[PDB]
DNA sequence: CTTAATTC
DNA sequence: GAATTAAG
DNA sequence: CTTAATTC
DNA sequence: GAATTAAG
């Protein structure tokens, strides 16, 4: 029961993730730029009842504030099936496009799984929810992101924008993945037989036996949880000698 | 007068040419060939009416023979205004590519002028006529080359064919080249101080003066004449410091 | 809905 | 260069 | 007229 | 991939 046993570490019983240790973090814009304000496409009543519930969650954990920028970028009603469910899009195209830009220190998943010994067959695969949401943003960078958000009767103030790293921002991955590894150094120094393969918010532990992919798995999730980093139970892969990571199937040491 | 000092050099006065040194053309085919025949598209009483003049003058003048070949290609209705004059053209494709290739002999122009010298200021012009039609084809390559003739009131048996090079044949320049400069081999040889560039049927003669262009023109003529060939009076270019080469405008040594 | 590419 | 894909 | 390429 | 060019 791995669940009782880590309540902070899951997304499942600890709450939304926040990383403590980790400085609210300032967005550089190019030399040049200057705020654009790009109008609100009308949105149809079907759409913004779709979105609403997910606002309101947003606000409600204080990922989501009311606020008065000069920068503005539209929302997209997204719903994956025909017309079934929804959720907020954000067309971050024209922010990104005034962002400095910084280096891409993600590895492609096939160089990232090169470094996977023959010697560690035992794996636990753990994919952290609502990553970027964990990192924070300066006070200074959070009106870069804001959007438009009204109710044809009794509706917010105007714009929101987010608190934290947001989806559809260009260097998310990247800030996630420089994050993760700053508070996952010493773990990897206190557990010198242990192989951690980071790619974003998909995680992979490695061990030699299935105790040390136990005992490696426990402190993993403790110090994660402590980190305010939150992974999924229901998805989570423990202690298996084969598992699915990043589109592969490792199994018997291939891929 | 140029002209009546070499009546047989002139098309306009020593009739239709016939290179009297040179062997009847054999045409080798590619190793796989077989004979093909393309029906000839329907014909237009307006398209039929103006190519029967033509015809007629190629068959009074035995360029074309009545045959029955199993090799067949169709005519075409070529008028260059809007519906004005009209002129047979041939589509033989089919033909050429079932025909073996040759090395392409032909200089470019670019690189053909490059061998004129400033020394030589005095310039000839010469544009052989119907140059191809001054090659016989051997009697077993004519028949690749047959089309079909008819009159809906008494019409030719059915099928033509060629007794010359013909239009079209993608092999016609390069032979006409090789074999006019087999023919005027001679004449280099005895006119050491003459520049002579053959481009096809568009010759350039280059003297350093105004008699020994004069002198060699002559000599070019006669020589000319004397081996079946026939140039164009009319456009002729003789003895100028100034004179139009191929697209070129031959003037000061520039060019 | 808008848009930088990629197809047909 | 009017559609098709892919994406934010 | 049919066709190998090149554009839009 | 439906037009535009160029050609035999």
């Amino acid at each position: 029961t791995w669940l009782s046993d880590f309540p902070q570490a899951w997304a499942e019983t600890g709450g939304m993730g926040l990383a403590v240790r980790q400085a609210p973090l300032i967005i550089p814009l190019k030399a040049t730029s200057t705020p654009v304000s790009i109008k609100q496409y009308p949105m149809s009543q079907e759409a913004r009842l779709g979105i609403k519930p997910h606002i309101q969650r947003l606000l409600d954990q204080g990922i989501l504030v009311p606020c008065q920028s000069p920068w503005n970028t539209p929302l997209l009603p997204v719903k994956k099936p025909g017309t079934n469910d929804y959720r907020p899009v954000q067309d971050l195209r024209e922010v990104n496009k005034r962002v400095e830009d910084i280096h891409p220190t993600v590895p492609n998943p096939y160089n990232l799984l090169s470094g996977l010994p023959p010697s560690h067959q035992w794996y636990t695969v753990l994919d952290l929810k609502d990553a970027f949401f964990c990192l924070r943003l300066h006070p200074t960078s959070q009106p870069l992101f804001a959007f438009e958000w009204r109710d044809p009767e009794m509706g917010i103030s105007g714009q929101l924008t987010w608190t934290r790293l947001p989806q559809g921002f260009k260097n998310s991955p990247t800030l996630f993945d420089e994050a993760l590894h700053r508070d996952l150094a010493d773990f990897r120094i206190q557990h010198p037989d242990l192989i951690l393969l980071q790619y974003v918010d998909d995680l992979l532990l490695a061990a030699t036996s299935e105790l040390d992919c136990q005992q490696g798995t426990r402190a993993l999730l403790q110090t994660l949880g402590n980190l305010g980093y939150r992974a999924s139970a229901k998805k989570a892969q423990i202690c298996q000698k084969q598992v699915k990571y990043l589109g592969y199937l490792l199994k018997e040491g291939q891929r």
